[PDB]
């Protein structure tokens, strides 16, 4: 569901990103979201796989 921690900080570094509503595929924006420590797969992971 809504994590804490776990969909905020992460659906945030996507507000740059998911102004279009796509998730890097590329390997391009995972480098970014990395600045949270951890991973993008998580982060684009809320840019679409799952429900809008």
């Amino acid at each position: 569901g809504s994590p804490p921690e776990a969909d905020p900080r992460l659906i945030e570094s996507l507000s740059q990103m998911l102004s279009m509503g796509f998730s890097d595929e590329g390997g391009w924006l995972t480098r970014l979201l990395q600045t949270k420590n951890y991973d993008i797969g998580a982060a684009l992971d809320t840019i679409q796989y799952s429900k809008h």
